[PDB]
């Protein structure tokens, strides 16, 4: 509803290995005035689900309670209704896909119920993007305009398509739903076409829970896990993506990988360049690395090293009537200087560049 007048910049973290997995993650604040994203991260499930992970976050709209509800509690709705535990033995492909399925729409229905008997003052909803990980599986989950990422083989080898109003499928059934898309917003409101919670957008007559102005219904998308080629996710919310494309991310990424292997810090470097680049937006981002995902590199640390000490000397050398950060950067950038991070830029040295500034004009 509002901006502050200045970012509140503060990282929550986590990480965590296992499974032969690594993951981290930061969220970030920023400009709005208001916290409303929130995160699971888990390795091991219960029920014999030792070997499986589930990671996920969640853009919450018009307040967090949808989000935060949905952060604790939809992993469990998941797995724990009949059609992902359908067969005897280990769920089956269908299974996991009609059970993720299942599990939005009954947490979706259980949310409205407690919220129409408790008189819920309220009307968030969230996105949810996330990957739920067994040996042989990686499965994708989306349902909103958050997105999720796999790096294969240096390459983007699959990500999730963002529900959009204005997308064939979901204008139709907004249009047969009594609505219409303007622009790109429902009825000229709501800028997703899907999401938990909204049920405001939930109550056309004649319509199931699928066929709604809004959809609770998840995609799913089913990839064979590749133990040598498979190096790692990224999800995040669009605080991240509205400034920063797959391939960028996928390549500042690695880049980073090259530099350290601190998940945390990773993860802080894509939220601080994504603010730098001029997001607005609450941020939060998970990376989950693989074995083979890029190592550390000799060289990268040393290139890193050179680059730092070299916009060091730039700044200095700027400073000399004192001109502030901004005319820096501005100054910086006119430069055209080479082998900056890939997809992160200038503004993914921002902290260097800001850091040696304030040792310069502290005052
Ligand atoms: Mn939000
Ligand atoms: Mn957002």
């Amino acid at each position: 509803g509002a901006f502050l007048d200045k970012p509140k910049m503060e990282k929550h973290n986590a990480q965590g290995q296992g499974n032969g997995l690594r993951y981290g993650l930061s969220s970030m604040q920023g400009w709005r005035v208001e916290m409303e994203d929130a995160h699971t991260a888990v390795i091991g499930l219960p029920s014999g689900l030792e070997s499986w992970s589930f990671f996920a976050v969640y853009d919450g709209h018009a307040g967090s309670q949808v989000a935060k509800y949905c952060c604790e509690h939809l992993l469990d709705h998941i797995t724990n209704n009949q059609d992902f535990k359908g067969s005897a033995g280990a769920p089956s492909v269908e299974n996991v896909k009609n059970g993720i399925r299942t599990g939005f729409l009954e947490i979706d229905e259980h949310m409205r119920v407690m919220s129409e008997k408790k008189h819920g003052a309220d009307r968030s909803g969230s996105t949810a993007v996330g990957v739920l990980i067994s040996p042989q599986h990686t499965y994708f989950i989306n349902c909103g305009d958050s997105r999720g990422l796999l790096c294969r083989n240096r390459k983007v080898h699959f990500f999730t398509q963002d529900h959009k109003p204005s997308n064939p499928l979901e204008k139709e059934r907004i249009q047969n739903a009594g609505g219409s898309v303007m622009i790109q917003r429902v009825n000229g409101s709501l800028a997703v076409s899907r999401a938990l919670g909204d049920f405001d957008y939930k109550c056309v007559h004649g319509k199931g829970p699928t066929e709604q102005l809004v959809s609770p219904e998840p995609e799913v998308h089913d990839i064979e896990r590749s133990e040598e080629d498979d190096q790692f996710i990224i999800l995040a919310c669009d605080g991240i993506w509205d400034v920063m494309g797959n391939e960028e991310l996928c390549d500042f990424v690695r880049s980073r990988l090259e530099v350290t292997d601190d998940l945390e810090k990773v993860c802080n470097e894509v939220v601080d360049t994504c603010l730098y680049k001029g997001s607005r937006d609450n941020m939060s981002v998970i990376l989950i690395c693989f074995p083979n995902a890029p190592k550390v590199s000799p060289e990268a640390v040393k290139k890193e090293a050179e680059l730092d000490k070299y916009l060091e000397c730039r700044v200095e050398e700027i400073i000399k009537g004192v001109p502030d950060l901004v005319h820096v950067m501005r100054t910086l950038a006119s430069e055209n200087i080479p082998s900056l991070p890939p997809g992160g830029e200038l503004a993914s040295k921002r902290n260097v560049i800001e850091a040696v500034y304030n040792r310069l004009n502290p005052y």
